[PDB]
């Protein structure tokens, strides 16, 4: 019958970030260094672009050095970058208003505050 | 106490910006030749979607030339799978989409609707 077939794949999406996520860990096809507290976290340009405008401004015109400033603190970033490349946010009551502050700050998309 | 939230749309929307980076040409840092002409791309989406761009990438500006088996026509509507999780097929495409598929060993698509074109 058929002349047309639009063919969507419910996994591939969950599957790229997976993929990304495990790059990152693995330090592996990373472009950018953001530093926090002194430390280093290591990720992708695009994907910090695609889920922050902070990054989009500080990364869009360019390896790559960002720094964030005192504001952003680990114990607030890292929840972040981990939801960045997971769609899972994990707060507790220790973390939350860390968290809260860097994603106004970093402008951190599709969040339910 | 914990809230941990999941957002079963958030892969979507990452998937979503990288895909509007690719038309844009913004962000890029991978060229794809294929029967003479330039596809622009991420290397870490290729590789995270494709065995064979992933040996392609992995160790190494970045310039790939796919042989003469891969065709614009096969190509085009899988990178744009890759970026948009959508393939659309048809009788015109689909010998050329599945080959190509084989050939790239791109990942997350069931063959079995190779079949209905």
């Amino acid at each position: 019958s058929m002349s047309v077939f639009a063919y969507e794949s419910s996994v591939h999406s969950t599957n790229v970030l997976l993929s990304l996520n495990d790059q990152r860990k693995k330090d592996v096809l990373c472009d950018v260094t953001i530093f926090v507290e002194g430390q280093r976290f290591r990720a992708h340009r695009s994907v910090l672009a695609a889920c922050s405008s902070y990054f989009h401004s500080r990364i869009v015109g360019q390896e790559l050095n960002i720094t964030l400033p005192e504001e952003v603190t680990v114990k607030g970033f890292e929840p972040l970058i981990q939801f960045a490349y997971t769609a899972k946010l994990i707060l507790s009551k220790e973390n939350v208003d860390e968290v809260c502050k860097c994603v106004e700050f970093l402008s951190v998309h599709n969040i339910e505050e």
